[PDB]
């Protein structure tokens, strides 16, 4: 049981072919001709034309449904030598079911069971007789001794090329007739040839000649979408390029293509439009990589070799031992060479050298792009909706049908003709672009989006974002602008007469302004530039240092300062340290966090809790700097033992000239927005009350003392009141607190506050979150998803990948810039980040404003058009049904004039455009509520009135008597001619009562497409029925009408558009908005 074994599978069954005479059609169908011939040697032709329906449908039943596919084709078996073909139930989350076929070659005398599904191997173990994907030893059990132990591969490797493969994506395009043939055998498309088929049966010619173009030009275009769409996923593959690579104890060339894991290799700088092959592990050198796709930032990390790390008791963690690994698809800036002799031999080439780990789909990269590509979900998987639509839509085409049947019997009609006509009416009824309705609508709203570089990697999103109930920001590089201008240097004096006291620049002592030269992550590139971070940039550029190519930045008018070796930055550790050296001796600078590094340093100064609270208070941003001497490879602990002050910065954050309206907007449209940071909480609730999403006074919520005793402490952002609170006692008062100040929570007072019972009932109310690490974003965006909003967040860096993944919808704003993306597509003419689910390459804050836009406008088209289509369809089926009650039937002519001229209002009626300024109103999802059933049956019952009425009236002038044996000629008569217009005229006018209204995308006037040819087509129509012009009737063999008759064909017609009118706007103004939730009301103080 369960032979395939792997966290993709469920369970798997063997199988084996059978013949054709083992078939299930084949051999039981023929005894069936047998007795009809037999009976045979009228009435009789319906029996045959069943019994090769029957046929030709169970031909087709296995492509629908895999299990039938299954059951009907092959019998399992559970000999697994002579099985030629595997089934794969797949767990809930991945992909689909489907059957695979096993292989089987012999190498090295042995043969092997092995086949592919959903791109990742598998293979047969002997021992264990089950199929297992190939797993790598990174992932199982390191051993740090192993690594630096590697030589390389040498001999014979064909049997890891069989288990491995080759290391590059495999996406295969199929040609334009294996796709369309895949799709012909699709249910939808056969059921409208069947129903083409139909009508070909009846005599109607040009009309179904017409439809079936129609349909055949509708397929071809969807085919040729989704292989654009699939050309479109193929530029991620990277173009195979030649690198050297250490085999049989020597340097010989190879492709990107043939590289297999533990097999050395030599990386050098990424040449232009490429990246690093594939997962590496650095064994020696060092390398400036650029996490422009898997983080999100344009950052240079800096990566050093494993060798000097203990080979016998560690183990590779790929935590503290992180600065090691090189991810693929990532492009290396530069590599520097080894610097002492080992036992192997140098790279030819200048390159550092690396272990491969992971090749082809199972890296990082590749696996996003195989879950991309396989195992997405479709929007509106379950369709359970569209099937309960469509039996009640079934269900009145049979009530009409009966009717239809009881009054052809009775006019002595025969049977045999009468159920061909049943037959049209039900099938009629039946919408069929009905399911594939809402992935048009977001293929179409993605299509408008990219217009404004938004790209979307997973598309079945875009629903969510229509209704979002709460969506969060991240504070710098989201809300504020990435240039920082230096406002000065304070506190650096010791006997601070002056609170705020600034030095602007050579006016400190040595130590800081050797202090701010020591820790730096700037370097300098061969060619000559400078790659690092802007607010580092600026501050070493306002104080005057200068860095040269080699680590040693000097020529600042005081000294030549070189960099030994320095400590990476982290977001869970708010500090970054350096070690330097002067002319004189050596010390150590260290720049983090001020409520940080004051738990360093030993001399804790007199004014350092007052200075950096007064200058936080209004806007500025502030870091510490600290510096030991140390003299003549060592810990971490041992530098940040114990420290000497020399100092604050003091950078100002200038706002995004887009971030104040976007906010505004948002606030006034019916969207609830807090703010997710990382600075202590005074610059936070700044920006928050400059912005707009905090108006009044606010509390703030710490630690009450240095002791880590974890009392909470309300205190208020001017120290005035002071409210004291107990984790474990005490609980928030309602009234007293909540109503009055709408406070902001401190990551240390969430960190306590765990596991409490009220937790939940603060995360209502609070609009504000300062110094919370990684995790903790993670946290609240997963509670906030378990209360059951919908949520946004607009992230700017690696620093909240993992809260931007765990978002309904999250974006990713990467820093750009307009001119150099004019500049970029000039010479494109001329002549991709993966991180989240969305992606923005303009550094412009309105994306979020422009993708709720286009979800609420996909979902609003997607109700106006399962509106329209119902009420088309019935009122077609009964204007039908009214017309093959008696004999007569309408003409090719007048059928393919109505289809044309519906055609050309369906042709207009999609072309709209969005509204700029958003609404309250927010569409509700889901086909069953009580706005589309009640406006439907609405307007056809009035419909339904006015058909009536008019039949009445037309057997009033001319009576109708049953004639024995009646065939359904067509003539012209005052039955045809009042139903046909009728039926025109009510099928425009859905359109034009039904259209959707203003406050979501537009009103009616606005685009003139629609509107002139709405106005054109009632024209012609009048035109018709008012018998203004003779040419026309005479040419459509319409009959000529009495003058008291038209009058009253006029006045219906026109009384029922103004009473459809009146009930749908009735029901749009009473039942389409869902209530907005609590959290989204904006409460006075
Ligand atoms: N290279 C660096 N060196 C020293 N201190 C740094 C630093 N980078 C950040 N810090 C300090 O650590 C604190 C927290 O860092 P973190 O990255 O989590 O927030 P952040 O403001 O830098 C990004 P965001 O605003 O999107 O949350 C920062 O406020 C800053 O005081």
């Amino acid at each position: 049981k369960s032979f395939v074994s792997s966290p993709i599978v469920r369970d798997s069954t063997l199988l084996v072919p059978k013949s054709l005479i083992a078939k299930p059609y084949v051999l039981p169908f023929f005894p069936l001709y047998a007795t009809f011939a037999q009976l045979y040697f009228e009435w009789t032709f319906v029996y045959l034309g069943t019994l090769v329906s029957l046929n030709i449908l169970v031909m087709l039943m296995p492509a629908w449904n895999v299990k039938i596919k299954a059951k009907f084709n092959y019998s399992t078996t559970k000999n697994v030598n002579e099985a030629t073909h595997i089934l794969i139930y797949t767990t809930p989350n991945n992909g689909s079911d489907g059957i695979v076929e096993i292989q089987r070659v012999t190498e090295a005398g042995s043969l092997q069971t092995f086949f592919q599904f959903q791109k990742k191997r598998f293979l047969w173990h002997e021992n264990e007789q089950v199929f297992s994907s190939p797993k790598f030893l990174v992932d199982e059990s390191p051993k740090i001794g192993d690594f630096q132990k590697c030589k390389g591969h040498s001999g014979d490797l064909t049997h890891l090329k069989r288990l491995y493969g080759e290391n590059s994506f495999d996406i295969p395009i199929p040609t334009f007739m294996e796709l369309f043939k895949e799709h012909a055998v699709a249910p939808l498309f056969v059921f409208q040839v069947f129903c083409v088929a139909l009508w070909l049966l009846d005599e109607f010619w040009y009309y179904s000649l017409f439809n079936l173009f129609m349909i055949i030009s509708m397929e071809a275009a969807a085919v040729f979408q989704r292989l654009t769409a699939l050309k479109e996923f193929r530029t991620m593959g990277i173009k195979p390029y030649t690198i050297n690579v250490f085999r049989n104890k020597k340097w010989v060339a190879l492709q990107t293509n043939e590289l297999l894991p533990m097999d050395l290799v030599s990386i050098t700088r990424t040449a232009e439009e490429s990246a690093i092959p594939c997962d590496l592990i650095l064994l020696d050198g060092s390398a400036i990589v650029n996490e422009a796709m898997l983080s999100g930032e344009s950052t240079p990390l800096l990566k050093e070799s494993i060798k000097l790390r203990p080979s016998e008791d560690n183990l590779q963690l790929d935590g503290v031992d992180k600065i090691a690994v090189l991810h693929g698809g990532t492009k290396a800036l530069q590599v520097t060479p080894p610097e002492h002799k080992s036992d192997i031999p140098p790279p030819p080439d200048g390159g550092a050298l690396a272990i491969v780990t992971k090749t082809g789909f199972e890296t990082s990269q590749g696996s996003l792009v195989r879950v991309m590509i396989y195992s997405a979900e479709r929007v509106s998987v379950d369709n359970k909706e569209a099937l309960m639509f469509i039996l009640f839509l079934l269900i009145f085409a049979v009530i009409a049908s009966w009717y239809v049947w009881v009054e052809g019997t009775k006019m002595g009609r025969i049977q045999s003709k009468l159920i061909l006509d049943c037959i049209l009416i039900i099938t009629s009824v039946v919408p069929p672009e009905l399911p594939m309705e809402l992935t048009m609508a977001v293929n179409s709203s993605l299509a408008a989006l990219a217009k404004f570089y938004v790209y979307c990697t997973e598309p079945f999103r875009i629903p969510f974002a229509g209704r979002i109930d709460v969506c969060c920001f991240d504070k710098t590089g989201t809300l504020t602008g990435e240039d920082l201008v230096f406002e000065g240097l304070a506190g650096i004096s010791a006997d601070s007469e002056n609170i705020r006291h600034l030095y602007s620049a050579a006016e400190a002592p040595e130590s800081t302004i050797l202090v701010i030269g020591a820790a730096h992550a700037l370097v300098k590139l061969e060619d000559g530039d400078i790659v690092g971070d802007p607010m580092e940039k600026a501050t070493l550029k306002a104080v005057g240092w200068a860095v040269e190519r080699k680590n040693s930045n000097y020529r600042e008018g005081t000294g030549k300062l070189d960099i030994i070796r320095r400590f990476q930055f982290s977001s869970a550790l708010k500090r970054s340290a350096s070690i330097a050296s002067h002319n004189d001796a050596l010390f150590a600078a260290v720049k983090g966090a001020p409520e940080t590094i004051r738990e360093r340093l030993s001399d804790i100064p007199k004014n350092y809790d007052e200075i950096y609270k007064s200058f936080t208070r209004s806007g500025s941003r502030v870091l510490a700097l600290a510096s030991k001497s140390l003299p003549k490879d060592l810990n971490r602990d041992d530098v940040e033992s114990e420290l000497t002050f020399n100092g604050f910065l003091i950078f100002h954050c200038p706002l995004k000239d887009d971030a104040i309206e976007t906010i505004k907007m948002l606030n006034e449209s019916s969207h609830r927005s807090i703010m997710i940071t990382g600075d202590n909480p005074l610059t936070a609730v700044h920006v928050a009350k400059e912005v707009g999403i905090v108006f009044g006074e606010t509390l703030i919520l710490d630690r009450a003392g240095k002791s880590d005793d974890n009392q909470l402490l309300f205190r208020d952002v001017e120290e005035t009141v002071s409210i004291p609170f107990d984790p474990s006692k005490d609980t928030f008062d309602h009234s007293k607190l909540f109503d009055r100040y709408d406070i902001a929570v401190t990551g240390y007072a969430l960190n306590a506050l765990e596991g409490h019972s009220q937790l939940r009932d603060l995360l209502r109310h609070t609009w504000v979150y300062a110094r919370v690490s990684p995790s903790q974003k993670e946290f609240l965006l997963n509670t906030l998803k378990d209360m059951g909003y919908q949520t946004l967040m607009c992230g700017d860096g690696t620093n909240d990948v993992g809260a931007l993944k765990q978002a309904h919808v999250g974006i990713a704003l990467l820093n750009g810039t307009e001119e150099g993306l004019k500049k970029l597509g000039e010479q494109r003419r001329l002549e991709a980040s993966c991180a989240a689910p969305f992606t923005s390459k303009l550094a412009n804050v309105s994306a979020v404003t422009n993708i709720i836009r286009q979800g609420r406008c996909a979902l609003v088209n997607t109700i106006q058009m399962y509106k329209i289509l119902a009420l088309n369809c019935l009122i077609s089926a009964y204007s039908l049904s009214i017309i093959y009650m008696a004999g007569v039937k309408f003409g090719d002519g007048q059928a393919t004039v109505s289809g044309l001229l519906l055609s050309v209002c369906f042709l207009s009626i999609s072309r709209g455009k969005p509204l700029e300024k958003l609404s309250k109103q927010r569409p509700q999802s889901g086909i069953f509520n009580v706005y589309i059933m009640g406006s439907i049956l609405s307007q056809f019952a009035v419909h339904i009135a006015t058909l009536v009425y008019i039949t009445t009236e037309i057997y009033k002038l001319e009576p109708r008597e049953p004639q024995v044996d009646l065939e359904k000629e067509f003539a012209p008569s005052l039955l045809n001619t009042g139903i046909f217009i009728i039926q025109l005229v009510q099928q425009v006018s859905t359109f034009a009562v039904n259209y959707q209204g203003e406050p979501f995308r537009e009103n009616i006037r606005s685009n003139k497409g629609m509107y002139y040819g709405l106005l054109g087509v009632t024209g012609l129509a009048l035109a018709s029925a008012t018998e203004f012009l003779p040419e026309l009737n005479e040419a459509m063999k319409f009959v000529p009408m009495t003058d008291d008759f038209k009058i009253k064909l006029t006045l219906t017609l026109l009384l029922d558009f103004f009473g459809s009118w009146g009930v749908e706007h009735f029901f749009k103004f009473f039942f389409m908005d869902d209530k907005p939730s609590d959290i989204s009301v904006q409460q006075v103080k």
